[PDB]
């Protein structure tokens, strides 16, 4: 058959926080969570594929 | 047959927070959750596919 | 047959928070939930597909 694959994976911000079996005392704690900021992102890409014919031809 | 695949995966902000079996005391805690901000994003991409014929032709 | 696939997955903000079997005391806690803000997003993309014929032709 013949495949053409063009794959763009750009911006990924992942954040995995876990606590298990915690028997603790917490007092006066700022900034314990999570923050994700993306500021003024411009995504100006071009993707072309000048391709021939596909499928089945008989003569 | 013949495939053409063009895939753009751009902006992904994932956030996974979990707590299991927590037997704890929490006092005066700011910023424990999660924040996701995207500010003024401009997505100005072009994707073309000048392609031939597809399917089945007989002569 | 012959496929053409053009896929744009752009902005994804996911947020998964879970608590299991929690036997705890919580006092005076701001910002425990979740926030998702998208500010002034402009999505100005172009996608073309100058393609040939599809299907079945006989001569």
């Amino acid at each position: 058959g013949g495949k053409v694959q063009i794959i763009n994976k750009k911006l990924d911000l992942s954040n995995v926080q876990s606590k298990c079996g915690s028997k603790d005392n917490i007092k006066h704690v700022p900034g314990g969570g999570s923050v994700q900021i993306v500021y003024k992102p411009v995504d100006l890409s071009k993707v072309t594929s000048k391709c021939g014919s596909l499928g089945n031809i008989h003569h």
